[PDB]
């Protein structure tokens, strides 16, 4: 078994293969938008993961989506998440930040000002984002139509993944995952379903592509290469954006694209909660030889499939999702085959300590 063995992941080396999946929690103090001592708790209880990858952060007020998401632009942002990787690091962990920016999957009742969200163009997302009520309770309502970004607009948000970035080493973090999937603003822009633009942004495969391959240049830049990671999801739909009509071809023109910048790994997340189609071996080997660092794979693995994948030179490391929410020692647990704590979905959004750091350990 190949799980339990080391892998260098860019500027860093993981003792293991098991990843913990990047976790919306919307547990962050309003107003701030703040991480948490007990956000600092729950990430010190997994730090014998190969690598964690961090719940979504925004970059800046306006790539807020969700009441309770934390962000990364503020000096008190900055002085909490500081706390955090401390905490990880003294237990001998390395963890990553999944930036992101929301776009139309968001309310403008979170927004500044109370304003429309932002996209491409000004299609509703027509699916719901997570708010607050009264009382501090999570609630699912319904997402406001964005306007569409203006072609002056773009630089402002190229420079607000860099700052993140910039703020991302500052905080002590060992690496960064640029959120490039699951419908946020970056997918937005890569999907013809929530692109209609036509300036230089829309359009072609490589128009589309276009923004995300900004913000890897400015990042790269602002730090270095083997810092930087990406999350795509590439093949078929999620939170209603799908990847149009040449799916397979436009995934491949993207990573080719990404190899040439020499970042430190890949990560795909290959299906929705919902289902979807496998990946073929054919398409894994396609994308196995146009890029050359590490690749994670993720969505509703077990152990043997990725023992199988690893094993047969296609994927290098696994990301866990659900099976990391509810089990802290998840690495102890694979290795010695022991049982899982059952999991309680009641709980995977809002609330306290309750479902969150009160799954034990062995
Ligand atoms: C409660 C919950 C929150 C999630 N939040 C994020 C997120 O912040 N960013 C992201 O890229 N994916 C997010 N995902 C997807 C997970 O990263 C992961 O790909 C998925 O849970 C993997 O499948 P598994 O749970 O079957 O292992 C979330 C999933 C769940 C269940
Ligand atoms: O649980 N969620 O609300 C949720 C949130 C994010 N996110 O980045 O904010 C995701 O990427 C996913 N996701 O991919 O399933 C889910």
């Amino acid at each position: 078994e190949k799980l339990f063995t080391p892998l260098k992941v860019g500027a860093v080396t993981a003792p293991n293969r098991v990843f913990m999946a990047p976790l919306t929690r919307l547990r962050s103090i309003e107003p701030g938008d703040i991480p948490t001592p007990l956000m600092g708790e729950y990430y010190r209880q997994r730090a014998s993961a190969g690598l964690i990858i961090s719940e979504a952060t925004q970059i800046s007020a306006q790539a807020k989506g969700y009441a309770g998401a934390p962000g990364l632009h503020s000096p008190e942002q900055i002085a909490a998440w500081k706390k955090i990787t401390a905490g990880v690091h003294a237990e001998d962990g390395r963890i990553a930040v999944q930036l992101f920016h929301t776009g139309r999957i968001s309310h403008s009742s979170i927004q500044p000002g109370g304003q429309a969200p932002v996209s491409a163009s000004a299609l509703n997302a027509n699916t719901r984002t997570s708010l607050r009520d009264e009382n501090g309770n999570a609630i699912r309502v319904d997402t406001t139509t964005p306007r569409a970004l203006e072609l002056d607009e773009i630089p402002g948000i190229v420079n607000d993944f860099r700052q993140a970035v910039a703020n991302a080493r500052e905080a002590g973090f060992d690496l960064v995952e640029l959120h490039s999937a699951h419908g946020y603003l970056l997918h937005q822009f890569l999907s013809p379903s929530s692109n209609q633009r036509t300036d230089q942004y829309g359009g072609s495969v490589e128009n589309r592509a276009r923004l995300v391959l900004e913000v890897v240049d400015a990042v790269c830049n602002e730090w270095s290469a083997d810092r930087i990671g990406i999350r795509v999801s590439p093949i078929g739909t999620f939170q209603n954006v799908d990847n149009g009509p040449n799916e397979e071809a436009d995934a491949l023109y993207l990573i080719e694209e990404l190899a040439k910048r020499g970042i430190a790994y890949l990560h795909m997340s290959e299906t929705d909660l919902a289902g979807g189609k496998p990946y073929s071996e054919a398409f894994r080997q396609k994308v196995r030889e146009r890029f050359h660092g590490v690749i994670i794979g993720a969505g509703a693995y077990t152990a043997e499939k990725a023992e199988d994948l690893i094993g047969k030179g296609l994927i290098d490391a696994v990301a866990f999702g659900r099976d990391y929410i509810a089990n802290p020692d998840l690495v102890a647990r694979l290795q010695k085959k022991a049982e899982l704590n059952p999991q309680r979905p009641e709980s995977f959004y809002g609330g306290g300590a309750e479902g969150y750091t009160d799954y034990p350990s062995l």
